[PDB]
């Protein structure tokens, strides 16, 4: 069903993540971690303290799809297992040095063709697929986008809920 999912998303904040490659999203799905550039890292840390849930919605560039969504379980932390990210041209490992822990809510894909009716007020009412890495998605648009994803029957939101309050 969708009731625990709606509960997790209630009063959540949503951010679009644009990965330049599939490799890093696969790593994030396997290891439960994400890193972003310093400008976005600061925004996510602020959001983590402000809301009951912060949701990252992932899209690999040129894939025409979202690859899933996850909830931040921590602020960014440096000084751990150095993650073997595939680095785009012009990006350091120190730039991706902040590592957020994430709990996946849905690891299934959603094609952009299925979200064409959703626009994001925080990005000039452009279709929600459009946005730079880190673009915040307004609550109602983000909730509806997350609810469009196919259910992921492999995930039990019980332990995710157990970390909220
Ligand atoms: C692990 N983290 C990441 N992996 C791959 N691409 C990323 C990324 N974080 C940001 N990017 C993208 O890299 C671009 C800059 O080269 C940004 O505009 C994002 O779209």
């Amino acid at each position: 069903g969708t009731s625990k999912l709606k509960y997790v998303l209630q009063d959540a904040r949503f951010f679009l993540i644009k990965s330049n490659n599939h490799e890093n999203v696969s790593l994030a799905k396997a290891k439960g971690v994400w890193s972003t550039l310093p400008v976005n890292e600061k925004k996510l840390n602020l959001a983590f303290r402000s809301a009951r849930s912060v949701i990252l919605i992932f899209s690999v560039r040129e894939s025409g799809k979202f690859q899933g969504f996850a909830r931040l379980s921590s602020e960014s932390h440096h000084g751990g297992s150095p993650i073997h990210w595939v680095l785009p041209a012009g990006m350091s490992a120190k730039a991706l040095g902040g590592v957020f822990k994430i709990d996946w809510i849905c690891r299934r894909e959603l094609p952009f063709t299925k979200s064409a009716h959703l626009t994001n007020p925080w990005n000039e009412h452009k279709p929600v697929k459009i946005g730079r890495d880190g673009q915040e998605i307004e609550l109602e648009c983000g909730t509806q986008l997350c609810l469009l994803f196919p259910p992921d029957e492999s995930i039990d939101l019980y332990q995710v809920i157990h970390k909220m309050r």
